RNA sequence: UUCACAUUGCCCAAGUCUU
RNA sequence: CAAUGUGA
């Protein structure tokens, strides 16, 4: 239970498209490398302080050895040829504007192995190569440009994309090699991020306050001021000798005070210098515990510092404007910046032989047919997508919800949103409800204004004990209101109660497709169908009982060091299949091994049981957000997971588990080659584009499936990974199921970025996270029972 | 909080050393 | 999901 398949076959379906892929051929030659371990004392250091340590050392030494080293920035040197060692230490001794670093030889890595790997000849990709390849290509980079994960930033020559609030944008690129089916492959993409101006302090004060100039004024700040600047700048670095600020200080540089006097005093006396501005504090810098202070005009903010905190919406507004580029656009981008890049000239890729071509690959997708997409009613009518989108004019629901008790809560202020507003919202509601299947028969039983968060609770109470059979409560929010989570709290979890909140700017200005998208969710949440596949048009798998998975952790935001992360796991309940419930639960802090599985896992059996009276004897799992590093770690776990809910439930109850990773987020991209194929304003591939060679992984069974319709920017193409699979899919089959399950996503008639039930498992996650705002042993139990959902939510699509 | 797509935030990675 | 855009 800890070995992926092999691919089974290649994938036969769909007519061919023509494709750019962001992956550039590597040739390598066939030597072996000598790989040698490092220690260098103190080993506290950053990584860059101890890549300056082998630089000098390097140079230094060049006589009796080293006379083009690799190194990966902690342990580990790669050369191209023999060192004079054996695996004898060498104890060096190197000088830095008081090191100790020991050489020990390890092994050597061989390319040949590598070129055999790629190959049928040999079973297994041995990592310890491609770690080698990767230091090769990082090392230089790494010391040119400033290094953020695997990508690469540097401030771009003779542009300024300013922020404000002392920021600007930095374009860089990431950086990954990567096997595949034809060669290595060196996978490039263009990025941007935030960076601090190495500007004077000084500067950095004023565009933090919004100041036109110093001497605006030349009176201490207000503490609203200086509070504000203190949050900008605290943990920051600066420069006169490089120190982190740690405080700022209340008082002026004038009469702040130190035991050795004046800050300013010791400046004027010590250093020479008289202050143009005494009037400002000072920046207390190193240890927070001992008296270091320097005045804000002798200081700049050091180069190279990634803004870690969130932009504002305005920074925000900007950066998107500066990085929003259209497929075509971006293509060419990386072209420029490869060409550019001039991979081949870099002494230390030279120095192992290996050359980069200058030009994306081409590899031949496929785009695959969509299903057809079986409505109800009397019409009984098929929608056909065409490039990933239909609608639903002139159809019903397949199972349509009738309405016959429902109820309006509006929290938007009654001068706001009137009684004209919310009747003639209501007008249309129920036309727009009428043309769809979902018939709201007659006006609410009950409509009030109301206000605050307050309110809610005590009228969703009386409105339960009031109405019999109350289906639904539409509840107006005036816009972005903590009324929202409480709303939610209630419906979901206090009185299990079914909530369709709606802005208010959308009932004041209804249309007939947000009204249209509106009914999507009320069906659906009121246990309603929407639509369903085509039943002939599906895959054979669905002869017999199945149910589908989809399974996300969500992890806290950057910088957060306590929150919970949220495993989220839902499991169909039809054949359809259509019907989802779901399980969530809150886990350690930035695990990504789902804890809970079984326990989640023998819940959704249970409900599949009750719902379809069928046992599943086959078991398809959706596994979104795991990467690369985490396959087996994850796989073992959770595989071993299902298989426990399965054999503690009955019997050998052992049906067949397909174990995939999906990947929204990765650095493959996909490009028309012909410029007839592009599709819509951003120029995307179609919808349906599906890709499973050249590119792909050489012995295991992976593919790339873009399902939806790029509308702007570049689209992600998915990327499966086929870990486990006892059922035993064909590359044809398993691509048209996940693919036909981008279309049974009930909130859009629209082909969706990824299957279903991975799409809701973010949804129930992203709805336990909202359960849990100002929220997040004793501790654990405390948010366990703040997203366990009431008695009667459990077996419905509330997150929907 | 009509909805999708796109940028960032999420596991891995990255990150952390005389006033 | 939140911020920000493009769209229906
Ligand atoms: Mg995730
Ligand atoms: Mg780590
Ligand atoms: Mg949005």
């Amino acid at each position: 239970a800890f070995k992926p398949p092999p691919r089974p076959d290649f994938g036969t379906s769909g007519r061919t498209i023509k494709l750019q892929a962001n992956f550039f051929e590597m040739d390598i030659p066939k030597i072996d490398i000598y790989h040698y371990e490092l220690d260098i004392k103190p080993e506290k250091c950053p990584r860059r302080v101890n890549r300056e340590i082998v630089e000098h050392m390097v140079q230094h030494f060049k006589t009796q050895i080293f006379g083009k080293p690799v190194f990966d920035g902690r342990k580990n040197l790669y050369t191209a040829m023999p060192l004079p060692i054996g695996r004898d230490k060498v104890e060096l001794e190197v000088t830095l504007p008081i090191f100790k670093v020991s050489i020990k030889w390890v092994s050597c890595v061989s390319l040949q192995a590598l070129h055999d790997a790629l190959s049928g000849r040999l079973p297994s990709v041995p990592f310890e190569t491609i770690q080698a390849l990767d230091v090769v290509m990082r090392h230089l980079p790494s010391m040119r440009y400033t290094p953020v994960g695997r990508s690469f930033f540097t401030a771009s020559e003779g542009c300024s994309n300013p922020l404000g609030g002392g920021r600007e944008v930095w374009f860089g690129f990431h950086q990954s090699v990567r096997p595949s089916l034809w060669k290595m492959m060196l996978n490039i993409d263009v990025s941007a991020t935030a960076f601090y101006k190495a500007q004077p302090v000084i500067e950095f004060v004023c565009e933090v306050l919004d100041f036109k100039s110093i001497e605006e004024q030349q009176k201490p700040l207000t503490d609203s001021q200086r509070v504000k600047f203190t949050k900008e700048i605290k943990g920051l670095k600066v420069e006169i000798r490089k120190y982190r600020v740690c405080n700022v200080t209340r008082r002026p540089a004038s009469h702040q005070t130190f035991p050795l006097c004046t800050v300013a005093q010791y400046f004027k006396d010590r250093h020479k210098l008289v202050l143009r501005y005494p009037h400002l504090p000072c920046l207390q810098v190193g240890q927070e515990q001992k008296h270091t202070y320097l005045p804000l005009e002798v200081c700049n903010i050091v180069a190279g510092q990634r803004c870690i905190k969130k932009l504002t919406d305005n920074q925000t507004s900007t950066m998107i404007r500066a990085t929003a580029r259209s497929a075509p656009d971006r293509q060419e981008e990386i072209s420029k910046l490869m060409r550019s890049a001039d991979f081949n000239t870099d002494p230390y890729v030279r120095e192992f032989g290996i050359m980069v071509k200058d030009e994306m690959t081409d590899v031949t997708g496929r785009v695959l047919q969509p299903p057809s997409i079986l409505y109800g009613g009397r019409n009984k009518a098929i929608a056909t997508p065409v490039q990933g989108v239909w609608d639903m004019r002139n159809k019903q629901f397949h199972t349509g919800i009738e309405i016959k008790v429902w109820a309006i809560a509006c929290f938007a202020p009654q001068r706001q949103c009137t009684e004209v507003h919310l009747k003639s919202f209501t007008e249309q509601l129920r036309k727009i409800s009428r043309d769809t299947g979902m018939p709201i028969q007659g006006q609410p039983c009950f409509c009030k204004y109301a206000q605050g968060a307050d309110s809610v609770e005590p009228m969703f109470r009386h409105l339960k004990n009031t109405y019999a059979g109350l289906q639904l409560v539409v509840v107006i929010l005036p816009g972005k209101t903590p009324v929202y989570a409480e709303v939610k709290r209630v419906g979901d979890t206090v009185l299990g109660m079914a909530t369709q909140c709606v802005q208010m700017k959308n009932v004041q200005r209804t249309t007939p497709q947000t009204l249209s998208n509106l009914c999507l969710k009320i069906n659906v949440k009121l246990g309603g169908v929407n639509n369903i596949l085509l039943p002939q048009g599906r895959p054979p798998v669905f002869q017999q009982p199945v149910i589908f998975l989809g399974a996300d952790v969500t992890h806290p935001p950057a910088g957060d060091g306590k929150k919970p992360s949220i495993a989220a796991v839902v499991g169909s309940m039809d054949a359809h299949p259509n019907r989802y419930c779901a399980t969530v639960r809150v886990q350690q802090h930035r695990q990504e091994i789902i804890q809970d599985l079984a326990a989640m896992v023998r819940e959704l059996l249970i409900q599949f049981y009750k719902s379809t009276r069928f046992k599943p004897t086959r078991i398809i799992f959706y596994r979104d957000g795991v990467s690369e590093g985490q396959f087996q770690q994850v796989l073992h776990h959770e595989l071993l997971a299902i298989r426990e809910a399965c054999i503690k439930l009955e019997k050998d109850y052992q049906p067949g588990i397909t174990f995939i990773v999906v990947q929204k987020r990765h650095h493959t991209r996909l490009f028309c080659t012909d410029k007839n194929e592009r599709v819509g304003k951003s120029g995307n591939i179609p919808a349906g584009t599906t890709v499973d060679t050249k590119i792909t992984h050489p012995t295991e069974f992976d593919f790339y499936l873009c399902s939806h319709a790029g509308i702007q920017g570049t689209s992600r193409p998915s990327h499966y990974h086929v870990l486990w699979d006892d059922n035993r899919f064909s590359s044809d089959e398993l691509q048209i199921l996940t693919y036909q399950l981008c279309h049974t996503y009930v909130r859009c008639t629209r082909s969706v970025s990824i299957p279903a039930p991975a799409y809701y498992a973010h949804l129930v996650a992203f709805r336990a996270r909202y359960h849990l705002v100002d929220k997040e042993g004793r501790d654990h139990q405390a948010l366990a029972k703040a997203v366990q959902v009431h008695q009667d939510t459990l077996r419905t699509m509330y997150f929907a």
